[PDB]
């Protein structure tokens, strides 16, 4: 077709329909929601990027950069069928300046394999997702949250510039001191602006040691629920995690419990873990000391850690939604519990919840000041915990599975003003409308969002189905 001709006058690597590579190009990471590509870019250079935009802008068609393939709605994909796919998984260097501590990190670049250099090149890192097989480009752009995050804050707040690709081909640098809208717009809906063809993030010295744990919460019926989660609110809110500490609820129908990484020691996890555990009244168990990389291996759950290879094909078939919310009153606590105990636990599928540690006066995330990007969760005490629902199927996923995610929701945001929940788009909804995902994703900065994307792609080059709408002018 036109976009294959373009494509091809243009000297754009393709993955061709009728080869072996474009079932795994094209794959999506949630296989309830597989798309056809219109064409599938394969990019070397940021010269291949520009050339496949302006093929699609000049042919008429949407494109869309696929990084780690990751999204839950299969948005690298477009999120429909037809769109031309830009495959940045050939385009996966890490380099490290050994002065400077910069990492300069193509786009296809999965975490795993970002960790791993950094790590081993100079002791160095940066704060992002669990799961090695994450791509950098949809993970740093729309936030990112991982076991180091209430230490040193979201992969977004580690990016300190980016080269970009505009739906017009033309070239731009973002930073702080060089178009400072972009940056801003990028650093929390990145997806939405142009293509980043490269990121440099700065790092931190990774910490020697750290330490993973967990405390077993007996959370089996709907008071206990109630009463412990009451507590670890107030607990979390009152200053009572501190900067080290990182740590999660998991709750599946069979167990629930706390899940940490103290950036420490054994010996110095027991002791800022204890007035906590006098207040849960629970024990520590699993604790074990870690050097960096085996504490990152800990919670990947995955034998591979530095992935490259373009034939990476994991999946699963899920539903999944997200929240934001602040501390919960406890009629919504009553409420939500109910639900865990009374649906959830009787839903026969492999579902878990994760309600991440997110906020509070310690939160390395919620200390960096509400202007500084588009990301809008920024607020200590308005932005204390991040879900994450996930409801998966080994067979295909019933049709009328989704009302169970969405009836929990529901208990949650009955009871909340809008001012006081969110969700999160590295979780990405596709149950939501356009104009409801854009609102719950992007609350109070939607407005400037809009106006930028007018100004930068009003044409919609890079739509998907919950892409930021331009502002009408
Ligand atoms: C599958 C999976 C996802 C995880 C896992 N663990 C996570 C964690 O511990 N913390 C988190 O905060 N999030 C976790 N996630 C979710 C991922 O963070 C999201 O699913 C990411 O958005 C996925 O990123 P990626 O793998 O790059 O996904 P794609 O589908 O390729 O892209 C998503 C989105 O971003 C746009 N995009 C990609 N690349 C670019 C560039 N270079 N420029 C602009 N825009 C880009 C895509 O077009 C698309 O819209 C653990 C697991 C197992
Ligand atoms: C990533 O980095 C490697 C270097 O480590 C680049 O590999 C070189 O590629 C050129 C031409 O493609 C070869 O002539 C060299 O021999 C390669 N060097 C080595 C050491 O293998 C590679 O081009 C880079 N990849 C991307 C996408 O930019
Ligand atoms: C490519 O896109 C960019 C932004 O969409 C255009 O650059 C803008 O041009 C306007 C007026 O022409 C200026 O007022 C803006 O300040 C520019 N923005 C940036 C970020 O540079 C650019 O003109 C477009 N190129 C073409 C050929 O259409
Ligand atoms: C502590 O870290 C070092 C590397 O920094 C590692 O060699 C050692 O095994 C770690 N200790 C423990 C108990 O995990
Ligand atoms: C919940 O379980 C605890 C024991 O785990 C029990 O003491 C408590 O009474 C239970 N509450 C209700 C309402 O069943
Ligand atoms: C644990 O860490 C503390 C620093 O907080 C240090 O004083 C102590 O030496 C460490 N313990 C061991 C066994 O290294």
């Amino acid at each position: 077709a036109a976009i294959d001709e373009c494509l091809k006058n243009a000297k754009v690597p393709v993955t061709a329909r009728n080869s072996t590579e474009w079932k795994t190009d094209a794959s999506p990471f949630n296989d309830r929601l597989p798309y056809t590509p219109a064409a599938i870019a394969k990019p070397a250079t940021v010269e291949h990027i520009q050339a496949a935009v302006l093929c699609a802008a000049e042919v008429g068609v949407k494109a869309n950069p696929k990084s780690g393939g990751h999204s839950y709605a299969s948005f690298g994909l477009g999120g429909e069928d037809g769109h031309l796919v830009v495959e940045l998984d050939r385009m996966y260097n890490v380099t490290l300046d050994p002065e400077t501590h910069i990492a300069t990190v193509q786009p296809g670049a999965r975490l795993g394999h970002i960790a791993t250099v950094l790590y081993e090149e100079g002791k160095r890192a940066f704060s992002h997702g669990t799961c090695p097989g994450v791509g950098v480009g949809g993970h740093s752009l729309h936030g990112g949250f991982g076991f180091s995050s209430h230490s040193h804050g979201l992969a977004v707040d580690w990016i300190t510039s980016a080269d970009v690709v505009l739906a017009n081909g033309s070239l731009v640098t973002a930073s702080e001191t060089e178009n400072p809208d972009l940056f801003w717009a990028l650093r929390g809906a990145g997806s939405n602006f142009g293509i980043v063809a490269s990121f440099r993030f700065k790092t931190f010295a990774a910490p020697p040691n750290v330490t993973s744990y967990e405390i077993n919460l007996p959370w089996t019926n709907s008071s206990n629920v109630v009463k412990g989660w009451g507590a670890l609110q107030e607990w979390l809110l009152n200053g009572g995690m501190p900067e080290e500490m990182n740590m999660r609820v998991l709750g599946n129908a069979f167990q629930t419990q706390l899940q940490g990484l103290y950036h420490g020691n054994a010996s110095a996890l027991k002791t800022a873990i204890q007035p906590l555990l006098a207040l849960l009244d629970a024990n520590l168990s699993s604790v074990q000391e870690h050097d960096w990389m085996e504490g990152f291996r800990h919670y990947a759950y995955s034998g591979e850690i530095d992935i490259t290879d373009p034939g990476y094909d994991q999946s699963e078939t899920f539903y999944s939604k997200s929240l934001v919310t602040s501390a919960l009153p406890p009629d919504v606590l009553e409420r939500v519990a109910e639900y865990w105990i009374e649906t959830a636990n009787k839903v026969r599928r492999s579902w878990y919840i994760i309600i991440d540690m997110y906020g509070g006066p310690n939160s390395a995330v919620t200390r960096v000041p509400p202007g500084a990007g588009s990301y809008a969760f920024r607020d200590p005490e308005r932005h204390l915990f991040l879900y994450e629902l996930y409801d998966r199927s080994f067979g295909p996923y019933p049709d009328d599975g989704f009302a169970f995610l969405d009836g929990w929701v529901h208990a949650f945001t009955g009871g909340l003003d809008s001012s006081d929940w969110g969700m999160y788009i590295n979780y990405a909804d596709p149950g939501l409308d356009r104009a409801e995902a854009q609102e719950v994703y992007y609350r109070q900065n939607l407005d400037r969002l809009r106006r930028i994307k007018q100004q930068l792609d009003p044409t919609e080059l890079f739509y998907y189905p919950q892409a930021v709408e331009p502002a009408e002018v």
